[PDB]
């Protein structure tokens, strides 16, 4: 019942790794508590270091036939006038990023996964007791089927309320809610969402994002103060959000604003701040919103956990070939990725308490 890595959960992290480790032909558990087939809904945007990944995958070509989309602009706007313009690949050919949903690109890994003949995927399966060594090493662990695995090491793939962190490494990480909420809306394509990005704010608060998704869909992504944003999504067919869009979105977007046809669809985005002082402890170790949660204004909650995936599978298959210690490896897979997660979770902070004055704001982009 040896096996190299127990993956808890299977998200796109998760999955990400499962697949990495997969293809070296490591032996691997996922348990995931969920269906295969339970639409989630995530992020969409893939950053510049997450299609390195994807692409070192041999997944990129795939990715933009599945309904990917490459772009390299992002024009953001602060009480309807335009305040910056970014050009991704004004220096760097390879600065585009792409917008692809997180459920199309983890049932994409799911189908590579199927292929992997020493990766097994347990859906509708959760983690029951786990038994310690000697040396404080998780060495025994039963399933919830009764199945009992003897892992190498065990991962933490389980998201925001991460069981792992909390029940195996006994961690209780402190809850700072933000005033303001999100929420993100998918309805039909305008031509002007088809151009171009575009990201408005404004001095009362109000946050809206209009951007491509898929073949012929488009999001919204809005912020406002809590008790606004509960009014808006209130008046279900529409009308009071579209007339508060209107008062910092121009006519630029109108096809756009037009679009939102009710509130009925609008699904909430989690907002927290955290990255933890350890990734690790003894062969347990923990990847993406288990380890970090960044402000979602970032976008960078699935692009970090790929990263994450990525360094992990790297420090794992180190440790997996005896090129060196597991604890060294998880080690070096902290050193690589802390200060990365670090910056990124400072900066979502930043973003989202300087919406509202402009030249503060301004100020958090040129860093
Ligand atoms: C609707 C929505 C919109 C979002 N939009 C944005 C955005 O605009 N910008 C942004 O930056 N981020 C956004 N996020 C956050 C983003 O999707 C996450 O950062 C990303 O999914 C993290 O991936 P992960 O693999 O670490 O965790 P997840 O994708 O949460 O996957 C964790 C997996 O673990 C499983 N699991 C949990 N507990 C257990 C258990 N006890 N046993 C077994 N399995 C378990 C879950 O079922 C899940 O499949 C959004 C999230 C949602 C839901
Ligand atoms: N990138 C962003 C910038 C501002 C507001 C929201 C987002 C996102 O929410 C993108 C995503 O869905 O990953």
């Amino acid at each position: 019942n040896h096996i190299d890595v127990l993956i808890n959960g299977c998200g796109i992290g998760g999955a990400m790794l499962a697949y990495l480790l997969g293809r070296q032909g490591h032996r691997v558990v996922v348990v995931e508590q969920a269906r295969r087939e339970r639409a989630i809904n995530g992020a969409d945007l893939l950053k510049p270091a997450g299609i390195r990944v994807v692409e070192a995958a041999g997944l990129l070509a795939e990715v933009t036939r599945r309904g990917g989309r490459v772009r390299h602009e992002l024009e953001v706007y602060h009480d309807g006038e335009l305040l910056r313009y970014f050009n991704y690949s004004s220096v760097d050919a390879r600065g585009y990023f792409i917008l692809m949903p997180c459920e199309s690109l983890r049932r994409l890994v799911l189908e590579k996964i199927d292929g992997e003949a020493t990766v097994e995927m347990l859906f509708e399966t959760r983690i029951e007791a786990v038994q310690r060594d000697e040396r404080h090493a998780i060495d025994q662990v039963r399933l919830n089927d009764g199945r009992v695995l003897r892992p190498r090491v065990v991962v933490g793939a389980d998201g925001i309320a991460s069981y792992v962190r909390r029940r195996l490494l006994d961690i209780d990480v402190e809850r700072r809610p933000y005033p303001s909420p999100m929420l993100v809306g998918t309805f039909a394509l305008a031509p002007c969402v088809a151009e171009r990005n575009r990201l408005y704010v404004d001095s009362q608060g109000g946050l809206a994002y209009f951007y491509p998704i898929g073949f012929d869909r488009a999001r919204l992504v809005v912020s406002f103060p809590r008790e606004e944003a509960r009014e808006l999504m209130a008046d279900t067919r529409g009308e009071s959000l579209r007339r508060r869009l209107q008062r910092f979105v121009g006519d630029e977007s109108a096809e756009a604003i037009a679009a939102v046809t009710g509130t009925s669809r609008f699904k909430g985005i989690p907002i927290g701040y955290l990255n933890l002082d350890r990734y690790w402890a003894d062969n347990v170790a923990m990847l993406g919103d288990a380890i970090h949660n960044v402000h979602p204004i970032t976008g960078q909650g699935m692009n970090l956990a790929i990263e994450d995936a990525s360094a992990l599978a790297d420090a794992l298959d180190l440790a997996l070939r005896d090129a060196c210690a597991l604890e060294d490896a998880l080690a070096g897979y902290q050193a690589e990725r802390f200060p990365v997660n670090q910056a990124i979770v400072s900066y979502g902070h930043a973003l989202a308490t300087s919406l509202e004055d402009r030249q503060r704001f301004a100020g958090v982009f040129d860093t």
